[PDB]
């Protein structure tokens, strides 16, 4: 592995010795698929890079040779289709191989990848091409996407946006990815010069829900694949050898976390299991046959597995899970602990940021606790006053950046100065998380600091929901909040005030969700409706 | 000229015979630097487009010949420096000719041109860097703009930002763009297939004030240049082979409503005069020695002309625009001239959208009627029409399209976007009422946006510098309404345990306000109070 070329000494004997004596070693220029991938591909060619099938039985090995070789012609048809370096380019291939494929080529590029769920609809998508400047949308063929994106495009009107599609027939207006990718020389030239990325140019976005309106544009650097070096390899625990497997979407930040880049630094491969429907026995007999080694999942996703007989598939190779994403309920941990033998380690961090507290492999894990601050990260816990909080008071979890932007933190919100510094400022960057630190050190996520739902593993901005209900003709008013749940930490509950032509009924409440769902990402209907004659302002 | 290649008709007879009949023909595709510059280059080189001068001397005659060809260097010198389709490159020019020379090779890239005035200060730079995108600012060497530009480059951190100077000495990290043009080769290929313009492409943008937070992107796509045909043509009723003068800085959207596309297009050349101080009897001077036939200025600079002894027997025509008109001013210009004042209104957002045309008699002080092709109405709080004699909001009716010369988006900004234009209306924010005879009065802005001597203010533009002072604990900044200003900045302001109201701290904060934001913005009364 790469992993002791960017870090001042890669085993420690405790989480102090860890805290006292860890720290990333940023080279003058760092790009990830040149420094860590084509590295590979040229010093051990065959090393094992990423495991990927179906539910279909296909099946497809990549080396990191493999991944050099795709990652060029990637590059290459980017640039067939006038994309260069700064542009927005969305990506919305659930767990397509190709996913991994446009990343490398867009960050070798210098372009920018903007990850994306399939789950989008319409004006979701109409929104991300304003707010972006998206020159190009890669997408399945499958699940309506080129539908939604059309449309969208119809909403925008006769720009000149590449519509490029993985899968399908062909289609009218659209490019097809695999096919012209194919087609694309292996030899793409390196930009040197002006145009060569540097550490401190963009190259990935997410799209992540913000308190009040739609989502901001959460933009990393070049330097944010070192600092999953912490996610992978002192978190999860990862070998080089082994073959880790992060149950996540490419839509979502958790797929980098967890599928590509600390994994690769520390020498891991990554399994990939593109399935359409989530079957917690055919996930255990495929992550089983091909011998993960470490594992990481959402509470809900070891709900179902714990549901399984897990001895019946002799998960054998598993060493090490961790968990991060909702409430950990010691429930959950002891019978997986019972099943496995394996205690699930917590760690939480944020789209700006990767894992900054974690329950690290020194450490006995508190269930229901997030654990002690990643090295490098300066967490402090701040009140409403601008003070910190002592041992056992809630407040804001914030990270100190007074001695410069830890490697990982994102860099702004994109083309928004003016929420940057509202939630940057005076040497503090503020997460909108809340927490208590026990007398141990160790801290205990209690929800957040604003209107922001998180709703299992899904954070969702209140006037996201709150936009698509004003437009049902029953709705006069609405507030969306999150009401506790012991399971999903939080769901989304809509207060509505009705136009005179309705009364209340389930029926209506059935319309209203089935609306929501249909006019943004479905995953943001409210569970809970209640009508009312009038809301608190 | 070109202007009949682009009109369902040119010839009129009557306001309702031209708001019934006029149209647009929007081409195919549509370039203005390709289509419009390069096409006088190739079939008439030597017709005039400007007239550039200064007050130290200075004189440059330029034909379209030159300007295909310095606007080919500059497409060059940007290509050079990595500048390409999409890419916002911020001007800063003035009246230099070289803004002109900047914009026509930003536009035959596809690159993406934004003026702004020379009076930003650091922290106005670093919002437009971040806001944009920008990959470059041309600016001039002169009034300390290379230093603003590199305090908001240091303040961004170690971004890839281009630096060019018009001007000056040689300065580290800074390019020397008149050298630099002047080495570029004169040979430039337009771009073709995925590197070509089309239409919908953005080519122009302004930063322009909004009533909450800072200025919004106004971005135009590349049929906006068209939109003043109206503006040129049949507002200011310019001439093929005339010249046309309008009084207004590069920084600012009149600049090109008066100083470039419309005028062009209907082959009229326009009068520059960069200078650096206004003097009446300067303008009048030099605007009669070189001939100008039709005339624009706000009415602050024709209230300075009238207070001259007014040789001026080239102007056939003038308007006026950007602040309330005053009847007197009406009166006392058509006295010295027997030319009468033609009023016309509109937004960074549009070209001319209400306006007095040649065959409608003037009422001082009304803006006049729409224009064709924007389906102007008054909305009322309801959704409604209002009648005759009711206030209501501007709004364009856009169910039958887009019409030429309305801007795209607020860039980046979809959310501003559809809060001003949704259910078939873009809603301009500006208040009118409609009188009996048909013809439109402004009264006032929907919201809190500041409208001063024609500066546009966003209240939080100066809000947000006053709270970075330590005697500011708390601030409103509104609009007071003055006979000769419009409106003046007011800041309502709470002040901090450690401070004391005294005329020494209003003018220690209004001192405050003019070094961290542009100097128009400051606050003109400032009243402290308890809460
Ligand atoms: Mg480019
Ligand atoms: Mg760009």
């Amino acid at each position: 592995s790469l992993l002791s070329q960017f870090v001042s000494k890669t085993d420690f004997e405790s989480y102090e010795d860890f805290q006292e004596n860890f720290k990333i070693l940023v080279p003058e220029n760092f790009n990830f698929a040149y420094d860590v991938v084509d590295v590979y591909a040229r010093d051990s060619p065959e090393k094992l890079a990423m495991i990927w099938c179906d539910d279909y039985g296909n099946e497809k090995i990549f080396t990191f040779k493999d991944l050099k070789y795709y990652s060029d012609k990637a590059a290459n048809f980017f640039v067939k289709h006038g994309i260069g370096k700064g542009d927005y380019v969305m990506l919305t291939l659930k767990s397509r191989y190709d996913f991994w494929y446009c990343m490398l080529g867009l960050h070798k590029l210098g372009a920018i990848a903007v990850p994306a769920t399939h789950m989008l609809k319409t004006r979701d998508i109409v929104y991300r091409i304003e707010k972006a400047g998206l020159k190009m949308i890669v997408c399945i063929a499958e699940d309506d996407v080129p539908e939604q994106v059309d449309e969208a495009h119809a909403e925008c009107g006769d720009i000149p946006l590449k519509k490029a599609k993985v899968g399908g027939d062909v289609l009218e207006g659209w490019i097809d990815f695999r096919k012209e990718l194919e087609e694309s020389s292996p030899i793409f030239e390196r930009p040197t010069g002006e145009v060569s990325t540097k550490n401190e140019d963009i190259c990935l976005v997410y799209f992540s829900s913000g308190t009040a309106g739609f989502p901001k544009m959460v933009e990393h650097d070049n330097t944010y694949p070192l600092g999953h070096i912490l996610t992978a390899k002192y978190w999860q625990n990862v070998e080089d050898d082994g073959l880790h497997y992060t149950v996540a979407d490419s839509g979502w930040g958790k797929c980098v976390w967890g599928k590509l880049y600390g994994q690769w630094i520390a020498g891991c491969a990554v399994f990939v299991y593109d399935y359409d429907r989530f079957e917690a026995k055919n996930m255990l007999e495929k992550a089983s046959k091909y011998g993960v080694t470490t594992f990481c999942a959402p509470p809900t996703i070891y709900r179902f597995l714990i549901k399984e007989d897990l001895s019946h598939y002799n998960f054998s190779t598993l060493k090490y899970a961790v968990v991060a994403g909702e409430p950990l309920n010691p429930e959950v941990f002891n019978r997986f602990l019972e099943f496995t033998g394996i205690k699930l380690m917590e760690g939480f961090g944020q789209t700006e940021t990767v894992v900054t507290i974690a329950t690290f492999p020194w450490m006995e894990p508190k269930p229901g606790s997030i654990g002690k601050p990643t090295p490098g990260y300066k967490i402090e816990l701040m009140d409403r006053d601008g003070r910190l909080c002592e041992v056992g008071e809630e407040g804001e979890i914030v990270i100190n950046t007074m001695e410069g932007k830890p490697v990982g933190l994102f860099v702004h919100y994109g083309k928004d100065p003016e929420r940057t510094e509202e939630t940057w400022h005076d040497g503090y960057y503020h997460t909108g998380d809340m927490a208590w630190m026990d007398e141990d050190g160790y801290l205990w996520f209690v929800g957040r600091a604003d209107d922001i739902i998180k709703t299992s593993g899904y954070k969702v901005g209140p006037f996201e929901v709150e936009s698509a209900l004003i437009q049902h003709p029953a709705v006069l008013e609405c507030a969306i909040t999150g009401v506790p749940d012991p399971v999903r930490g939080q769901v989304i509950k809509a207060t509505i005030v009705l136009t005179k032509d309705y009364t209340p009924s389930d029926s209506l409440k059935n319309e209203l969700q089935d609306h929501v769902k249909n006019v943004t990402a479905p995953y943001k209907y409210p569970r809970i409706i209640e009508f009312v004659p009038e809301l608190p302002k």
